[PDB]
Formats: structure tokens, C-alpha cells, sequence
């Protein structure tokens, strides 16, 4: 099996081309490739593969080094394009692609970078889900220790997006547990803990639904920038700092799509019998 290994955003992927390769990965040997002392070593697996759909190009799939598969974050979609164009699966500048939860439109612009289409935000709560009498740009949860307002919105997951004065000093470790599986939530929610810098710039940590904190979560930047933007506080351009790196978010509002920008790079290509 041929794979190559990449990074974007602080996480490293192995990306393998489930095209032209026929590949299906247990969680035991996903859980074996990932060591990353006695396997490949990686915080994320990427499976490119046939669309089954005359619609799109490829669909693709991402794995945890637990062996699960995920798809809250839209992770890997940098990636994705880039190894497509690299291995020629495609020269499509505009590649489209089906994930677990929804299509996703890959640009790869002239300087190398990756815009991804994530869509119209949803922000009925009923359609996100989230139980509210009607929309509101700031709702009250109630939590065992604290409330707190948050900006709510669908990406394709739900999230609730809380503003912190101090990214790193906001109490992530114990309000993402208790908004993640919040009442209000049916189907639980990535919750979002942003930094306002400027209206340009935000700092941002992300309480994964069913994962918790990790280094980056693109999704959760999307739906940060586009709660800011419904409350007025950004600008339609913005800066997202995630722990393991920076995303550009451009969104023109009601009616247009949310747009995420930034670097996949290639590391090497490997080879490996089982």
C-alpha cells in the first residue's frame, strides 16, 4: 500500500488513494499504523476514494489514531486537494467531494493554498439542532457552574461559539464537557471558545462533539467567524489562530457561502505491506 504522509493546521495525516488502491482499515490497525513508535506514526488518517455519485469527484474519510472515524472538523481538506493534484487523480482546479456529512467545493488557488466551500451556515435552531423558542444572535445556556451566552450555527455539525476574554485562560476543560453534551443540544455540539482580538483576527479552541480538545478543528473556525460576523463584532475577512495554526474564513453573509483558506504541505511518500 502506497501512502503519502502530510501536515497542515499542526496535525499530521497519512493520506492514502483508496482509488486506485483497494484499502479498509479496522480500528485495531488503524490504532497500529498510527504508533508512532512501532507504526507510520500520524494524528489523523485520510482515505481518498471513489464518489459513487456522477456528481462528484472523489469522497473522502478521516480516521482518529483511535481508530475511529470522524468527521465533525472537516479536517484533512487541504490535504485532500493537495495530494489529488500531486498524484493526478484530478487536475480540476475546483475539485468536488463528499464527506460523512455533507459536499465540500476544494479550491486550489494560484499560490498553492486551499479554499474550501463549507456552504450556507444554518442558523434556524430547530435545522442545527438546538432547542430555542426562535433564533436568537446571543442564546443563554445554563451550566452547572456558570451561564453563558453563545452564537449557535450549522456548518454541516452544530456548534456553539462562547466569547473569552483570554483564549488561554478560558475554562475549556470544564464548560466544553458541560455545553458539549448540553440539554439544549440534542445531538450534542462542538463547542467553540473564541478571542476577539480585532475584527479582523480571532484566537480559537474547540471542544470537539465526542473527541474534546484538540490541535485544530477547521469547521469550529468557520463557525466562530460566521457567529461574529451575525453579531457584528467581525469583519468578512478573518484571521482564525487554532492552537496548531491560522486559517483565513471569508464570509459575505446571508445567502453566500463560508469560505476556509489554508496551507496542506507534502513530506514524503511511503510504502508499507499490510
Amino acid at each position: 500500500m502506497q501512502f503519502s504522509k502530510m501536515h497542515g493546521l499542526g496535525n499530521d495525516f497519512v493520506v492514502v488513494d483508496g482509488v486506485t488502491q483497494n484499502v479498509f482499515f479496522t480500528p485495531e490497525t488503524i490504532r497500529r499504523l498510527a504508533n508512532r513508535h512501532c507504526g507510520i506514526g500520524f494524528d489523523q488518517l485520510l482515505i481518498v476514494e471513489a464518489p459513487y455519485d456522477p456528481e462528484l469527484d472523489f469522497h473522502y474519510r478521516i480516521f482518529n489514531a483511535d481508530g475511529s472515524e470522524v468527521s465533525q472538523c472537516g479536517n484533512g481538506a487541504r490535504c485532500f486537494a493537495r495530494f489529488v493534484t500531486l498524484k493526478g487523480l484530478t487536475n480540476k482546479k475546483d475539485i468536488s467531494v463528499s464527506t460523512q456529512k455533507g459536499n465540500m467545493v476544494l479550491t486550489v488557488k494560484d499560490d498553492n493554498q486551499i479554499r474550501v466551500n463549507m456552504g450556507e451556515p444554518i442558523w434556524e435552531p430547530a435545522k442545527i439542532p438546538f432547542t430555542a423558542n426562535k433564533f436568537e444572535k446571543n442564546y443563554i445556556l445554563r451550566t452547572d457552574i456558570q451561564t453563558v451566552l453563545c452564537g449557535a450555527v450549522s456548518m454541516g455539525n452544530p456548534h456553539c461559539v462562547v466569547q473569552v476574554d483570554d483564549i488561554q485562560t478560558a475554562n475549556v476543560e470544564q464548560l466544553g464537557p458541560l455545553l458539549e453534551s448540553h440539554e439544549r443540544f440534542p445531538e450534542r455540539v462542538n463547542a467553540g471558545f473564541m478571542q476577539i482580538i480585532n475584527k479582523e483576527h480571532i484566537k480559537l479552541r474547540v471542544y470537539e462533539r465526542g473527541a474534546g480538545e484538540t490541535q485544530a478543528c477547521g469547521s469550529g473556525a468557520c463557525a466562530a467567524v460566521a457567529v461574529g460576523i451575525m453579531q457584528g463584532l467581525l469583519n468578512n475577512n478573518v484571521q482564525v489562530d487554532l492552537p496548531g495554526g491560522s486559517l483565513m474564513i471569508e464570509w459575505n453573509g446571508v445567502g453566500h457561502p463560508l469560505y476556509m483558506t489554508g496551507e496542506a504541505t507534502h513530506i514524503y511518500d511511503g510504502f508499507i505491506t499490510l
